[PDB]
């Protein structure tokens, strides 16, 4: 046999040599050098350092600041919320994990990294959609006075949030269940094994159409409409109203935050599917390795690329990071407020 | 001329179509395209981020934990001060720089954006000697009932804080200078030209060899002695001791540390040599800026190693970090430490 299924997991490891143990009960070094654990250790670490503080910050500001309520900005406080879950849900365990060589928490710590992780990137990706949505009504504007208010903003936190739920929540209730990838570090789906107990045959199916290709097409779709209509090309202030070359910036953005995605996670869905449709063949520990922590830098990609291509909300942060106002720069030039200082409300 | 020398710079820019502009005066765009000086902006944004939290931390813990107190815990304690300085001191500058493309603070700017760099940048390197020795001392132990005390530990930082500070602060009274390098963004030393009038000849000599190749020395030279004595080859509970024992792992450190200096500093000091050895050639912005911004990792590179080769350390951060106590993990199943826990005194 080229793995070795036990009855929680599958080390991509023959035991031949029978030194392969339960990834919830021993250290996995034998599957590779103990430094390259250490490796896994830190980069986690930094993510942690990292994509803590950043997200953190995220939220402090959009809280404080009244005018950030765009649809953007209601989306991406989400990510942000999304991915402080990952971290403190689940991105610790990874990091204790590695620390030590295996699961430790065996199964329910697995069940933790896998669920936080699944979800958190299930709800990016739909976001990623309750997105193109919202560009395609403003850009092909299908309507008349129709405005996409706050409210259907809160629509999409629902949905969103419910959505990629209704995705990471089965594995834990019966329908499918969550084992160890690569080192058995990191926590997954079960795409190794057909085991009939929880049918992880029929709940991979479901979700690589109506978790991943439905929202791929959605969203790829939505990206043909505003072909003819809205393009990349967005001339210096205005373009047929600053208006509408100040939403052509919102879009310039969507995209890459797209890009974003299918970079963090083709080069993964790619690994997992080709697993799928060989389970058993002769693959490695380091093939779902790196694919899959590559794609836990979805926990940080998002704020950077909105405190980058948002001139609100990059002007907006740093006015709450230097304490006082001191908005220095050339301000959002266009709308700008915060919690009390510029916070006076221009609209209609 | 392959560059345009000024009185207080060189850009590694021709000024035949009289384009170049002070450093000092104006934005360095047409040495490279703009969005390339946002990177480093965001670049800078992220070490900041990263390194203020890990570095800070590091030292809250050192100090409530009474028991930390090794020469390690103060090499490295005297080792994340460093890094805040560098931080706070010139990193913050240096985004600022990479924010408005030139040293808007003119050479104030350069001098501290270049200072605190080489401040940091030697206490690393000399905190490797004052630990070389250290590990000498306790592997060959070269007296028969010796023991590094607390003194002892503040004496190398004292030295470290002298043989760094003997090169970092020279350069700001007349021998040599701080000049911007690559893009402009961050500043050095000048091998760049002769300067009689400062002597950057001399003291550039000064540098490569009475603070790098010979403590170079001091160092590769003592591991050829824990090579037949201590190695890397480190086993289980007891090797000898489990006192022993846990002495190979603040070794498989020191070493890894060491590497993770030659790596964070060869490529610079490489290219930093050659121009020397070339004050005049053709060389472009991208040439030093790559070489010289990887280098600011140095900044961090250090509380993750030690917070990842050190389950004592690490312990004693989860348990700061989890508020009250309960340091889950392993432990360190050796000693512990704290302030009103666990670091009851346990000698002889
Ligand atoms: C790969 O191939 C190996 C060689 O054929 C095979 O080896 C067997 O490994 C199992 C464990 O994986 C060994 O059984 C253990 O034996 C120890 C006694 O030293 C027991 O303590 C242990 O169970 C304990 O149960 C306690 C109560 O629950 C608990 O407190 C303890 O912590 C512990 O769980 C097991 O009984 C067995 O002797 C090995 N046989 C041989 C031939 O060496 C591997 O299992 C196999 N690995 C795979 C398939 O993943
Ligand atoms: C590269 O070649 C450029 C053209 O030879 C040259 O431009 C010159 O730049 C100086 C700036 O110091 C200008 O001088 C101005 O100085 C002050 C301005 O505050 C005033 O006395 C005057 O306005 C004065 O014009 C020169 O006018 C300008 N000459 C030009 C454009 O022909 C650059 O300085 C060269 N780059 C270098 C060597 O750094
Ligand atoms: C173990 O792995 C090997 C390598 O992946 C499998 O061998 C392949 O089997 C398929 C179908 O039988 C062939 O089409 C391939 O050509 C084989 N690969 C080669 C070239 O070696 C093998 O089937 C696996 N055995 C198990 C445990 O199922
Ligand atoms: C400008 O740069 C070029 C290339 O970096 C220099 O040309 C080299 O000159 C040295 C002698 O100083 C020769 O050994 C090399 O073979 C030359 N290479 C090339 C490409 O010609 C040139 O000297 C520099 N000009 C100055 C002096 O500023
Ligand atoms: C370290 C974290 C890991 C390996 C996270 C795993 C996440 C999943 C199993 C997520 C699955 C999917 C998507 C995010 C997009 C749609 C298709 C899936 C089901 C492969
Ligand atoms: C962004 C930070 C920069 C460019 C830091 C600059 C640091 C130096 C100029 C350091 C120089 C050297 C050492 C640290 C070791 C000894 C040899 C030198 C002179 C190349
Ligand atoms: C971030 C620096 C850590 C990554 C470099 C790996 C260095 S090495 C690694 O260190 C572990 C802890 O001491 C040991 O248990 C293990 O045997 C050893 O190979
Ligand atoms: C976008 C990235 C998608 C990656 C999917 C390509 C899987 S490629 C697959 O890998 C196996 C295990 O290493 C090999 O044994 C096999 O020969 C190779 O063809
Ligand atoms: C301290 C927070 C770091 C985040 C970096 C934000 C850079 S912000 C940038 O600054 C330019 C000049 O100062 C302005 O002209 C521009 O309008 C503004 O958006
Ligand atoms: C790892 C230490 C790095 C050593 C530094 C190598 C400097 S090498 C130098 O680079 C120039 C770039 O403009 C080239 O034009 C030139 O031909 C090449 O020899
Ligand atoms: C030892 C490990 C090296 C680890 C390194 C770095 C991990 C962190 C940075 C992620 C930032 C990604 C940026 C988004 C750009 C779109
Ligand atoms: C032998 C190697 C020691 C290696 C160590 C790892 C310590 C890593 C941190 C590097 C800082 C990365 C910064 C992210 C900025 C994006
Ligand atoms: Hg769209
Ligand atoms: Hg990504
Ligand atoms: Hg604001
Ligand atoms: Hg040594
Ligand atoms: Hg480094
Ligand atoms: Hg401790
Ligand atoms: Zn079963
Ligand atoms: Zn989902
Ligand atoms: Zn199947
Ligand atoms: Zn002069
Ligand atoms: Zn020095
Ligand atoms: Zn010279
Ligand atoms: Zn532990």
């Amino acid at each position: 046999m080229n793995g070795t299924e036990g009855p929680n997991f599958y080390v991509p490891f023959s035991n031949k040599t029978g030194v392969v143990r339960s990834p919830f009960e021993a250290p996995q070094y034998y599957l590779a050098e103990p430094w390259q654990f250490s490796m896994l250790a830190a980069y986690m670490f930094l993510l942690i350092m990292l994509g803590f503080p950043i997200n953190f910050l995220t939220l402090y500001v959009t809280v404080q600041h009244k005018k950030l309520r765009t649809p953007l900005n209601y989306i991406l406080l989400n990510l942000a919320v999304a991915d402080l879950f990952m971290v403190f849900g689940g991105f610790t365990t990874t990091l204790y994990t590695s620390l030590h060589g295996y699961f430790v928490f065996g199964p329910t710590g697995c069940n933790l990294e896998g669920f936080f992780a699944t979800l958190g990137g299930e709800i990016a990706l739909w976001s990623l959609v309750v997105l193109a949505i919202e560009r395609y009504v403003v850009v092909c504007k299908p309507m008349s006075n129709f405005r996409f208010g706050e409210n259907h903003a809160i629509m999409g936190v629902a949905f969103t949030w419910v959505m990629a739920l209704a995705c990471a929540a089965p594995p834990l209730v019966g329908w499918s269940r969550y084992i160890p990838e690569g080192m058995q570090c990191s926590c997954g789906i079960d795409y190794y094994t057909p085991h009939e107990e929880t049918n992880n045959e029929s709940f991979v199916i479901y979700m690589f159409v109506v978790h991943f290709i439905i929202p791929l097409i959605v969203i790829f779709f939505c990206y043909g409409q505003l072909v003819f209509t809205v393009k990349e090309a967005a001339a210096q202030q205005q373009e047929s109203a600053t208006t509408q070359k100040a939403e052509k910036e919102v879009t310039r953005m969507v995209i890459i935050m797209v890009i974003a995605f299918l970079i963090c996670w083709l080069p993964y869905a790619g690994v997992a599917f080709y697993i799928f449709t060989h389970q058993g063949s002769d693959f490695g520990p380091i093939f779902m390795t790196i694919p899959a922590f590559f794609a836990k830098t979805s926990a940080v990609y998002n704020p950077v690329i909105y405190i980058m291509m948002n001139k609100q909300f990059r002007n907006c942060m740093v006015t709450t990071l230097c304490c006082g106002k001191n908005p220095l720069g050339d301000d959002e030039a266009s709308t700008t407020v915060s919690k009390t200082e510029t916070s006076q409300v221009a609209p209609a």
